[PDB]
């Protein structure tokens, strides 16, 4: 079995899985609007009940899985728990990272995309009022993905936005067909540096910003001034619980999957605290100090919270592009900030990819140039499907990247802790360990942790699934009907496996 080279090498890895476009984009977002600086209460105690918690558990069981050479779901909890519907349950962390893959990566060449029409000076340069400078990037970001100009849900993708994606799934591939050691983790060492290199130059440049509308020091005021009284508001802790998940990216199979390549009696414990730190450094002091403090600086603390309720999307792809097209040597500005979010996108899909091409390797026994290929090849075939058809993408995103890895978080707790015993369980994360997982936690994992996830799943299917069922329109069948065609298809991919196996 391929294994990690270095112990940097994995945490980097692992690191570079958790740190994404949410980093940089969703967090600061989510802070400005549920509390500000309050919002880190919620947030230290999510990081603290759920986080942790749950990524600890998610190494054990790669690390379990990895020492019987097994890296994917269907086989892992099926070790965990022998029962033909553990086999089933193991599919979802097979099919969620597929499915978030095959929209991700197309949503990752965008930012490569922009970033070398901001390099090239192909992008938009306004002329006074803020819709006089927002539009024309407004007009080039639709231009690029295709929006509807009527009222078919038709995408129209450029040229330069299809070949760009094409590139995006060539580099890709060009790192996961050289392997874990020599290839994901090759990749780490060089990326994560110079993601933090990027950032750094930007929060000092951003920090450097002054306008008559205002200055970064608003902007990051605006950010962190606590609003103690959205305590109250139960979607407070639940967005924090939400966002906690999210950033570490639990849920999604993928840290299973790495995980599996850790040797059978290698540290998970201090390795596993020092990637989710890692990812909340970034989280927190990078991105928080970017894509805010700028846009407050340019607009004034006046228009901070239409700002915010704009979204992430809109902060990263039209409102920062347009301040760049305004400000000294904003060009290359521009370009950093999408070669940062494009290394962000990167090192996060590989790892997305894996457990894919893991299954192929460990279950059917492919070779790993073949497991690669097919994988990319599914992706690459499945995402004509984000890219021409209008909201596919929010679908995928909803029941794989949403509903789906909350449901699958709490299924492996249950099967890890639960079913195959919290004692052989607390053990098996513990063995190896450089530290100790506090006892305290041993009631956390078995309790506390379920609970929020129960919760939270809960609240989330009674607000957004009535919605997302009854008020879109009739197209999002076909996205259903595709990714449930997918998870068909790895069902029979497991069912294949299967039966090799009781042949040899
Ligand atoms: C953290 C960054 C997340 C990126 C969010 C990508 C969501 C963009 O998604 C696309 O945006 C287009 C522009 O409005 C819309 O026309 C499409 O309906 C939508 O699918
Ligand atoms: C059924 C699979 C067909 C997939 C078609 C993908 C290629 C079509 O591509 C289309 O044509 C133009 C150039 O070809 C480009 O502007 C865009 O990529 C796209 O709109
Ligand atoms: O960027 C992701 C991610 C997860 C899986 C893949 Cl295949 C690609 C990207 C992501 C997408 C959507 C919601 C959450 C998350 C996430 N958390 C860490 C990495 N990561
Ligand atoms: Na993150
Ligand atoms: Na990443």
């Amino acid at each position: 079995r391929e294994h990690w080279a270095t112990r940097l090498g994995l945490i980097l890895a692992m690191a570079g899985y958790a740190v994404d476009l949410g980093n940089f984009l969703r967090f600061p977002v989510q802070a400005a609007e549920n509390g500000g600086g309050a919002f880190m209460i919620p947030y230290i105690i999510a990081f603290l009940l759920v986080g942790i918690p749950l990524m600890w558990i998610e190494w054990a069981m790669g690390r379990y899985g990895g020492a019987q050479g097994h890296g994917t779901t269907p086989a892992i909890f099926y070790l965990l728990w022998r029962n033909r519907f553990a086999k089933i349950l193991g599919v979802f962390g097979l099919w969620i990272p597929l499915v978030v893959a095959i929209y991700y990566v197309y949503i990752e060449s965008w930012t490569l995309g922009f970033a070398i029409k901001f390099l090239v000076g192909l992008v938009p340069e306004p002329p006074t009022d803020p819709d006089s400078i927002l539009r024309p990037f407004k007009e080039f970001l639709y231009s690029y993905i295709g929006v509807p100009k009527g009222d078919e849900p038709i995408l129209k993708p450029s040229l330069f936005a299809y070949i760009v994606f094409l590139i995006t799934m060539f580099i890709n591939v060009s790192i996961l067909i050289r392997g874990i050691s020599k290839g994901i983790e090759r990749f780490a060492k060089i990326a994560m540096p110079t993601l933090f290199i990027l950032a750094v130059f930007l929060v000092i440049r951003v920090f450097l910003l002054e306008t008559p509308n205002g200055t970064a020091a608003d902007g990051l005021n605006f950010l962190w001034t606590p609003d103690f009284e959205k305590l109250k508001d139960p979607g407070v802790w639940i967005a924090a619980v939400g966002q906690i998940f999210f950033s570490l990216g639990l849920g999604f199979g993928a840290i299973i999957t790495y995980a599996s390549y850790v040797r059978k009696d290698q540290d998970i414990v201090l390795s596993g605290l020092t990637a989710a730190t890692l990812n909340e450094k970034a989280e927190v002091i990078l991105g928080g100090s970017i894509s805010i403090p700028a846009a407050v600086a340019f607009f004034g603390v006046a228009n901070a919270v239409a700002i915010a309720k704009a979204g992430a999307f809109n902060l990263g792809f039209i409102t920062l592009p347009a301040i760049f097209s305004q400000t000294a040597g904003g060009t290359f500005l521009g370009f950093l900030w999408f070669f940062l979010l494009f290394f962000a996108g990167l090192t996060s899909s590989i790892a997305g990819m894996q457990p894919m091409i893991a299954f192929l390797e460990d279950e059917l026994k492919l070779s790993r140039k073949h497991a690669v290929l097919w994988t990319a090849a599914i992706v690459f075939f499945s995402a004509h499907l984000v890219m021409f058809l209008n909201k596919s993408l929010d679908e995928m995103d909803f029941w794989a990247g949403t509903i789906g890895v909350v449901f699958f978080g709490l299924t492996e707790l249950i099967i890890f802790f639960w079913i195959f015993g919290a004692d052989k369980a607390w053990e098996e994360i513990n063995r190896g360990g450089i530290i100790k997982v506090p006892r305290i936690y041993y009631y956390v994992m078995r309790y506390i942790t379920p609970a929020f996830l129960a919760v939270l799943l809960v609240v989330w299917a009674r607000e957004y699934i009535p919605k997302i069922m009854e008020e879109t329109h009739w197209t999002v069948w076909i996205t259903r009907f595709y990714i449930i065609g997918l998870f068909l298809f790895l069902t029979f991919l497991v069912f294949l496996a299967e039966r090799r196996r009781n042949h040899e």
